[PDB]
């Protein structure tokens, strides 16, 4: 909106191919670098400058790639999509939900006193940009958490539960990215679809939908897009 | 030459305990802050190196890491710092130079890939031969990092069953191992025991964490004489 700040050249992260290919698809003439194991797609999409990036799962491969995109490229702001796992009570397959803000669920430094998820020297939980989630908004919002661990079995669910009573969904890379944001002080945003249910065939979920997960949430992006 | 050199060595800690020894013998050092991590350029004990205090846990380790590499692509990359010690005969200050680093948090299983191997990666990092050689001449074995303090029974019970042969634990070994996969960066770590598990580690840490880290440190400035 009019009193809203602007996002000039935009950064886009997916983990998979899945869930960049439609966004690249959609970009004219895309320039590619490969760089540190990962691939960024420079270009227009949807009226707007941005450097789509695939980032490889995981904490470490999110971190190399936001890393890389922030530091080559300076984008205005970091947008990421992808699928996550969903666990909050109405999620069916292929519902998005828009983070208000990022927690890691695994980590735990609690013995010297920081709040569970929080990594030491660090925020216990990174908020995402007001004027992005707004957007979002606009084209479930809350907490999702990040691990290195695809969670389908009973015990850790229920623990992550525990730890997490607000936690809507969990994925792989989204508080990564959010970390690195915050250290770079660069506005982000996570938006994720929902490939799998906590305790219903995940595995087997995830693979039949991961596409449409990828899908869903690259749609939201293009709009937000059609918006900035 | 024919021998097997590095020209530009970049070395890694998370901590300014870790880092402030090796800072303080570097010639006039450029300071560069970028990330939230910092960088020391310059010399130190005759070898061009790139000092970096990465701060503490895998995304920070990255960071750094991935910066060291796109900005300075230094020929190989020395992890220092202290370590919770798991192994038998391991004692407060004893240091172990990793032959590989895995991940003790990763699960991806219910894919196929095997316990702590993350999706796309390789099971293990395996530190440079010439580097853990260098190293010796100055225990050996498996190091592996989570972003946890292991000191709760439960958890080091977990690691042991899982890793039986993880001598020690840290918070950012293997993420730079992965880092240096993914750029094809040779590197080693070297680490030093602030405590070990099942024995007060909280306190231990607290004061032991600055002669660990001094002790590790001294072992790269020695190696760096013979690199
Ligand atoms: N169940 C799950 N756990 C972790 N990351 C995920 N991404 C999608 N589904 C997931
Ligand atoms: N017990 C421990 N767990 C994790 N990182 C450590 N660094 C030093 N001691 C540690």
């Amino acid at each position: 909106g009019a009193m809203d700040p602007e996002f000039m050249k935009v950064g886009i992260i997916g983990a998979m191919e899945q869930e960049v290919a439609l966004l690249r698809s959609q970009m004219s003439n895309p320039t590619t670098l490969q760089l540190g194991g990962c691939e960024f797609y420079q270009g227009t999409l949807a009226g707007k400058e941005v450097i789509l990036t695939r980032s490889g799962i995981g904490k470490v491969a999110a971190s190399v790639a936001t890393s890389l995109l922030l530091e080559k490229f300076a984008p205005d702001c970091v947008i990421n999509t992808g699928s996550a796992g969903g666990f909050a009570q109405d999620l069916h397959i292929g519902d998005v939900v828009i983070a208000s803000e990022m927690r890691f669920h695994d980590v735990d430094v609690t013995a010297f006193g920081y709040e569970m998820g929080q990594m030491a020297q660090q925020p216990a939980a990174f908020p995402c940009d007001e004027t992005l989630i707004a957007v979002a908004q606009d084209c479930k919002v809350g907490l999702i958490c990040t691990g290195d661990q695809f969670m389908c079995k009973p015990d850790a669910i229920a623990k992550a539960r525990a730890d997490f009573p607000q936690m809507l969904a969990v994925e792989m890379e989204g508080a990564a990215i959010g970390q690195v944001c915050h250290m770079f002080k660069v506005p982000y945003l996570v938006v994720r679809a929902m490939s799998d249910i906590a305790g219903k065939e995940q595995v087997e979920s995830f693979d039949a939908f991961i596409e449409v997960a990828g899908k869903h949430s690259a749609e939201v992006i293009i709009k937000m897009l059609g918006k900035l």
